[PDB]
Order: structure tokens, then sequence, then C-alpha cells
């Protein structure tokens, strides 16, 4: 009998567990989100939501721009590539970010295939609606998921949908019989050696975080109550009132996501929300 | 021969029997209400029918305001939590609010599964439109229920529906025979075993109220006539001219249904509604 | 507050129930290992494929069934004819299949089982509708397989459906068990038991197109209680041989030794 | 951040020693030596054949045990028999009493329509069908130690194995035609295991024995599987219906052996009788 | 650069081919005047309304034919099935024919005739047809007509449908021609060819569905170079009759004596 072998990217975001990853267009907001006590930073040109609204195409940012979020700030320091642009993140990774979000919130450049993960030294994080898309991203080289929510509303509806989709098919999955799993692989559209993995581990071998409608400190807490490892926020953060203070709620509603007094606390006089 | 129990949260709520519930959204606002005779106030930082209408989403209210109103009147105070989004709920519960109202006036934060009421101490509102729905949620641990009615629009057809269809099941589940009742629970998607103790109670194990689109007194009246335990009533009142006139004429309707003399009494220059 | 009539029917677990339709078969299952015989007049499948009308069998030939075993003796009723269980319960069965190959009585109602001290054996094709059946006062569940065919793959899909289901309720997060009772149709505090205990709380047997050891065997793999087994083990040309053959392959089916053992020369079945 | 190790197995080396050889379908111990003396590379122990059954409106199950070992002492090549598709204790029993191969065949009534079996539960191989490259793999992932074309049984027309064959060598073909970063999408595409799309783009060929099976009726027929790619071909016993069992048996074992030799093909073909 | 595997059905313009099923009827159609003809064990189409798989013939049957004539035989191979042709080349035919009439072998592929040094002859209802079997390498081309019902309606539409667009390419502009080829699924470089001579660059034969004298010569005047007839000749009552008629009927297809001749007490056809 022949001897296969695979991997799977693991390791690179257990960093984040617990934490808060902000959008930041400005080093300015870097610095605020990292005063705050945020994990790492996303890096942006300009808000992808904004571009879509307006119709426009949204694409890698600028690399002067990263650059100067890379100069002003300790944190690790993230930025997106559209779906599909493997040169995109060629540039990126010689720039030298932390992590590459292969992003639908940018204007995908290839609708049939997602970028060769594996061709990159640097680690990527890909979104998912469910399991199956979750497997065939970590197949692929995804070195962390997020969910996909939903952009550009500050509803959170969609990122709940998910992420118990998600835990819903995964402990599905750890309760199926070995005789089962095929069958359930062919209709999530899953590879089979991960769902094989799932079953025996019960959770993703990967870092699996929130993202998309986290608007509020009680967004971010449900999010962790739902097995989410930290969450994604974007930069409507710095577009209210006192940015430093919302910031400083969602990080500390995501440490302490368990202890109402704290969630009640952060959540007080917060002001006005995006 | 094993025996099962489940449980049902009753007596929550019997206090507020024959009164009127005035949604309010400053201390100055509650204070009329508490003056008017209203039973308890559900405070709200900002009325989520207008939120709707501009399309923005609409969540639990901030602390801040819920505290300050809280601080005005010594009646009791009830605030509201997203459909599903159970950690607004902890912060409610958190800060001593009296209900929680799980309202689909809100944006919902999970369009699957609503509040695992249980794991709270302080009682839950929920809305139904039939006795299916009503069912469910106490089966969840509601511990009032109210019509669904109509919301932001003022017209009492909803909620009149809703009583009349809500009573007109739970008396033909009590007219069915003890070996109808399955199918008829299975029909309606109710819990069976709460089916059969409507069979043999005749009412719904919690209060009953009346609410969306209560927007006179006449209407008031109304609910009580169709069995109703209590009324809702929205912040309308405090922007119809004279809020205070029409506040009062609502309590007093409610707590004097079938005297037509009152009724046409309180109903006289009352001033433009809504 | 609600009841569970569990009980009754773990004396049959690990053994086979056998159809028969006289008091000589009867006895050839009882002197096989059948734990249990089901007695009939005729068979359904013979009744229903005539396209005639199956009812409860006469008193006269389960009474002669009752004295020729000294193991427990069921009877079919259709559904929702409680007269017909009424009947049953007066003559003394031990147990009642309220029994979808017979003709329905009612096609909305079944049985109002608590209302009787016999107990009831109750067919169901996944979870939804074996709590359904269990929250009316059946003892017993089974597969509804698929009847006079002797193809064993519904049964398949039947146990396998219904322990998918009864493992995802027992993976669910507390706040999801509403929305999932409520999706296949499920009494809820039923749903809530069996998210704590991981099964059914009364015995479920494989039913309806068992005709081989191997058969038999499978179910008992697909973590099934037992198995029961048509008349066409009097008909495949020797009645005792193919009875002891499945009874030995349910008491052996983890031993492939054994259940080749019993395959040998077992003539031809149904 | 480092790289999990993950593993997977594919079950090789144990149909090989069938390439370029006929298999037959045999019900009497009298066929098997038949089959045998005419150049079989093993025989298919069959108690009654599935396609009359089916067609006759039955169940068609595994064959009794008596039969199967009646067939096994009179030959010493290979004897493989049939299970229903995902019916793992018919499996369980075929194994016991000592087959060579197990075919999980869709010839015989399923006994499972959402599941096949798990084969790495078991020390035997098995042959599964396949009508593609998607399902093909799907099986071997499974841990199938064989395919074969699912062609079209009980008809004696050829036309379904040409389509599988065809097939599933133009996907084959494909897979490593195509860039690494497009595997993924095609592998969704056709519901096929990835690691398993991955291990053919590397290879160019299916990671078992491939073989023709249902339709083959004539040793032109049985030639051409082997031009398309095939490593054999599977026979029904209609060859111990025809005229001359041992004539018409030996035709086709010669076609495959010799399949491209116009010449040898035309000797065999002649004067052959009526086939099935 | 392409080819066109031209000059090998030349010889049998203004004839008749004749399907023959023994060495007797091969004889019977020599004597008749056919200029080649089809050996079949069987007629495809009683075994294909028999629902039966029609294939090659044994080459002991063809051999028999081949031996008792001068002329050419032809045979017949399922569509794809080359392996079928492989051997009819080995045995020495002049002619295959790549036949739908037979069982199709393969639903997707033609032939690769290419592949051979042994001409085929391939069927065609229009144009495009003609040419993708033609591009395959065949070396004529014939009607599909109908067969099995004696109706030559269908041959009369694949006659003038090929003609129709025969002419319509040679009346097309130059800048026309790739839309047109496109439409009709037809070789680029052969749409060219027919737009500049006007005609196929083969042989083209009416078949399927002549059954009388009247039919054969009516072909004739459709602008087809011969045609193939079934052996229900050999039937009808008078084979040597009939054969010779048609065979007349076609060498004199524009005399109406001759054809009123051939065809007066000529028994009945199939």
């Amino acid at each position: 009998m022949e001897k296969g072998t695979f991997q799977i990217k693991t390791g690179f975001a257990e960093m984040f567990k617990g934490g808060v990853i902000m959008d930041v267009t400005t080093p300015e907001q870097a610095v605020i989100a990292e005063e705050a006590g945020a994990v790492a930073v996303m890096a942006l040109e300009r808000v992808p939501a904004d571009i879509r609204a307006q119709g426009g195409v949204a694409r890698m940012s600028d690399p002067k721009i990263i650059k100067e979020i890379m100069a002003a700030v300790s944190i690790p320091v993230m930025a997106k590539v559209r779906i599909g642009h493997f040169v995109e993140a060629m540039i990126l990774e010689a720039i030298g970010v932390d992590f590459i979000d292969e992003s639908e919130v940018l204007t995908p450049a290839d609708e049939e295939h997602h970028i060769d993960k594996w061709k990159f030294k640097v680690p990527f994080v890909c979104g998912a609606r469910n399991l199956g898309e979750a497997l065939r991203r970590i197949a692929e080289g995804a070195a962390m998921i997020r969910t996909k929510g939903e952009a550009g509303t500050g509803n959170v509806v969609e990122a709940v949908r998910h992420a118990r989709t998600m835990w819903k098919e995964i402990r599905y999955v750890q309760s199926l019989r070995e005789d089962e799993l095929m069958a359930y692989a062919k209709e999530i559209g899953a590879p089979f050696e991960l769902v094989k993995w799932v079953h025996d581990h019960g959770r993703l071998p990967v870092v699996n975080f929130a993202a998309g409608g986290i608007a509020t400190p009680a967004d971010a807490a449900l999010m962790m109550h739902l097995g989410m490892d930290g969450v994604f926020v974007g930069s409507g953060i710095f577009k209210s009132g006192d940015p430093r203070k919302r910031a400083r709620a969602i990080v500390r509603a995501v440490a302490h996501y368990n202890d109402p007094e704290v969630l009640a606390e952060v959540s007080e006089d917060l002001g006005e929300p995006m």
C-alpha cells in the first residue's frame, strides 16, 4: 500500500486567540488600535465597503500606506488581496506583511479559483460561511479562517449564522460513524481527508475568527460564546465619537465575554454605533 | 416507566394585569407614564420603528439611557434585546432591568434561534401571532407573551388578528379530544406537553398582552374585550399633542373597557393621534 | 411533567421476534430461540398486495398461538384503531404493534396508547416520528423498513437516520434544541431527553426487509437492539434452519466465522 | 507557525496480477474449470445471475457460501464474489470464507443507498464500479483496491463501457494537464477527494488497476476496451450459453492478450457462434 | 494541410449495391448487375426491431460471400467500433460501412478512419454531417434515409437537403462561409472546398427506404450517384426480377418507357 501525505498550515494564528483585529486606514488609527489592545491590525488604503457601495473596484492597497502602518505599530499587520490574485499576494509578501486576507470584500479577481496558498511563506486568512467552504480553503493552504458575515451593514445576524453553522457541522462530523463520513463530505463539498481530521478532533485545524457585522461589545462577546476564537472589526470604530473608547470596549468584551458586569460596564455611554 | 418534568416561567407578569405598559425614550416621558397610571415602562434610546424606516439596525439601548429611566420612576422598567442576542440580555439583566422583551421590532441577531431564556433569572416577554408561536416561546422560558401586532403604523388590525387567533386556538385545543392533541400539536408546530397543558386549562400559562398598533383608547379597550390581559403602547403618546391626556385616557380605557360612558368620555377632545 | 413507558421491551434485547401464522410456526420459532412471536392470521403484505383491507386478526387464531408457546406473543392493530387495541388487550396479548402494514383506520391520529396497560410497539423512519410515537405512549420502536420485498435497504436507511439524528441532537448546543425539534416535528421535551442521554428512551428494533442472517447482523452493527422477521422463514424450505440461523446471527453479530457458518447451505430465501 | 503532517493511504498492489487478463463470471465449478483452462486470470463466483434476478424483479444478494466454496475448490486462480453496496456484513462473511477479492456490486440490489462499505476495515481487497473519475476516486478514498467501469448490465451493449472508459481517461488526462492552482475547483466540480486529485495530477493515471466491465460481449468488444486504456476486462456467464463455452472463453482471453493484432482478432472472431 | 479520401467509390457510380445474407443471394445480386454487395449475417433492422444488439457479422459468413462473387464486398461495423473495423480490414473486405443501423458502440465518437487502409462509407442527413464524416476520413457518403420501413421519404429529404446546402454554399459570398460552417457544425476547410466545387468531394449514394424501381430512379434525379438496397429483394417473390429491375431503373433513370417496363408485373415489394 502507498502512503500519501498532505499538510495543514497550523500554529500561525494561535497568537491571536482571545483577541480583536481592527481595520485601519491610517497610521494614527493603527496607533489607537494597538493602544486599545488589538492583537493585530488590518491595513486598508480605503474601506472596501465604501468602494463597492459606490460601484467601484476594490483592490490591494498601495504598498506605501501599508508600510506606513507597519512602521507605526509593533503588533502584526495584515493586508488584503482580491480572491485569486496571487500576484497581489506576491507583493504583500515581499513588503513583509504578517498575514494576508484573501478577501471577498475586495472585488474578486478570479471567480473560479482561489490562491494556491501553499506557494507562499506568509500565512493567509480566508472567509467561510460553512464547514465545506472552510475545509476547501484550508486544503488550499489557509492558515486561519473567519466567518464571512455581512459587510457594510453593522448587522451581526450573518456572522451568527456562519458561526453556528460551522460549529453545528463540526460537531455533527465528530458525531458521525466513520462509515458515514464520505457521504457527508460529498454532500458539503469538503475535502475528505480534512473531514476525517475534523471527525477525529472535533474542531477546525486552524484558528477561526468571527467577522462582518460586529458593531458592539455585545456582538463581539456573542461571537465568543458561539465558539469563535476572536473577532475582526471594521474601521467604523474610528468614525464615531471617541474611537479609543469603543475600540477598548470591544477588546475588553472579547477578553471577558462571560462576565455580565464587565459587558454592561463597557457598553455604557459608548456613544453612537456605526 | 420513567417520568420526566418540565418547567414554566409563571407568576412573573400577573402584577401587570389590567394595566398599560408604555414605551418611553426619556426620564421625563417615564415620569409622565407613571403619573398617568402605567404599570410599567419600556425604556428605549430610540424608537425601533424609526430605525427600521431609515433602513438602519436597531439594537439594545445604551445602558446609560436605561439607567436614567430606572432612576426616574418606581414602577418596573423593561428594555428590549434583539432576537437571539443572549449577550444583550446578559447586559440588561446585569444592570437590573425588571423584564426583558426579546423583540422582533429590533433587528434580529439570530434568524434561527431565540434566546435560551431559562439561563436567566430576569423574566422575558416574547411576541406571538398564534398559539404555536406562543407555546414555543414559553417552552424556551418566556414568562409573558404579547401579540406582535403591526409596528410603526398605528393600525390595530394585526393585533386584533393575533389576539383572536391565539384565543380561537386556545379554546379549540380545550375542545379537542385527548386523542386528537398530538396531531394538532404537530400541525401548529407547538410543544406537545404545553398543548396538553392548554387543553386542561383553557388559557396560556403566562400573562398575554396586546401590542403593536394600539393608537386610541378604543383600540386598547377592544383588546381587553378580545381576552388580552393588558396592553403595550408606543411612545407615540408623547408626540400626538398633549401626551399626558392620551396616556391617562388609555389607562382609564383599559381599566373600564366595558363602560361605554367612560370610553366616550376619555375619547373626547383627545387631539391628533400619533 | 410527562412520562415515558420504559422497561417493557428490554427483555427482548439481542433477540429475534418472528411473525407466525399458525401454532406450529410459533413452536418452531420458540424452539429456534425467538424471544417473542408476532401472531398473524394472514400476512398483511399478501392482503395489501391483493388490494384487500388488512385488519386485526381473529382472536381465535391469536389465542391458539398464545396457548402453543411460553414466550411473549404480540399482535397487530391498524393505525388509530383503538378498539382493535382494546380487544387485543382484553384477550391478553403481551404487546401490540400499531402497524402501518395493516390498512390505516385513521389517517390523522395514532392510538392514545397511554389509555392502555398493554405496551405498544410503533414504527418510525426517523427521530421525529419515533419521538412522536413515544410521546403518545409507545413502549418500543422499530424501523418501518420496507414490507413484502425482502429488500433491507429501507431498514438500513431508517436505522442510520434515527441514529444520525440521535447523535446529532446529543451534539447540539442546548440553545439550538428548540429550532431542531421544530424542524423535525419532534416533541421538545423528548428532544432534550435524547440530548442528555444520546439514545432513545425505549428499545429500538430493526424491521422490514430482513431476509438473511447477514441482514440481521447488519442491523445490530447499525445500533439496533434486535430484529423483527417475517413468516418467510417458514417457506424458504427449512424453517428450523433459517430461523435458528437468524437467531444465531443476531447473537453473534460480530463474529465473521459464525456468520459464515449459519449462512452456508441455507437454501433459498423469500 | 508550522506544518502538521497529514497522512492517507491507497490500497495499491492487490490487482496488478490481473493486468492484461480476463475475469469471468461462473455459476458452477464446471464453468470455473473452463474459465481457468481458457486462460482467465480469476473467476467471479455467482450462485445465480444478478441481471436475471433483477429483470425478474427479485432481490440479488451475496451468494451462498456453499457454492462459493465449491468454486474455490475447483480452481487455482483467484476467486472473487459480490456483495450488495453498503452491506459490510456480507463482506465480513466473504472475507471469512477466504475469497480473494470482493466486488461491491451495483448489479446486486443495493443494501445502502447512501453509503458504500468502509473498505479500510477489511484485509481482503475490494473492486468497485465507477462511471467517471470523481466516482472512481471516492471509491478509492474509501479503500477500493481496484476499479471497473459500470458499463451496462444485462444487455450485451458495449456503449456504456466505452463511455465510462473514455470519460475516466479524458478526466485523468485533463487533471494531469491542469495547472496546480486549478485542481481544487475541478475536484469540487467532479466531487472528487482533493488529495487523490492531486495524486492523479502528478502521476497521470488511476492509483489502482482499472478494468472494463458491463456489456463486453465479443472479442472485438474486449480488445476495444484495451485500446481505450483499460487494464483488462470482466465478462459475464453468457460465454457458457453461446455454443462452444471453451472456444468463446478462449476467444476473449486471446483478444485481450493480443488486442493490437488485427489478424488474431479476426481469427478468434470467426465461426464463434451467437453471443450470450 | 488536410486530405480527402477520394477515388475509392467512383467505380460504383450509376450502380446498385445490394444487401445479401447468403452466398446464393450474392450470386443473384451479381448476376443482376449489382456493382457491389453488402454482406450481413442478419438484417440489422430485424435485430433492432426485436430489441437486440446488432453488431459486426461473423467473419465466416462474410468470407463465404467474398468467395462467391467477383464484385466488391462491403460489411458493416457499429459506430465508433474501430476494432470491428480492424477485423473487417484484416479479412479483406473492400469497403466498410460505419452504420447507424447497427447498435452504436460509441455515442460520442465515430471511427478515426484515417487509421485504416480500407475505405469507409458513412451515413448523413445533411451537409454538416457529411462533411464531418469526410473530415474523419470517409471515402463515400450515403443518405441515412429510413431503415426497415420501405418508405423512401427520409432518403428524399436527406438527398434534397444535402444538395440544397451544397448549392447554397456554392452561392455564398466568401466572407459568409465561416458563419455558415459554424451554423451547421461543418469543418470550415471542407465548406470552402464545397463552395469552390459545388459538390461533395466523394461519391454520395442514396440509401434507406428504396423499395421500388421508381424509388431508385427518383434518387438519381435528385442528384445521387447510385443506390444501396436492402435484402428485401430476395423475399418479395422473384429476387432475380426485382433486383434486375432496380439495376435497370438506375441505369435508365431518365427513360419513362424503360421505367414503366421494369415496374410491370413485379409482384409485391417488402
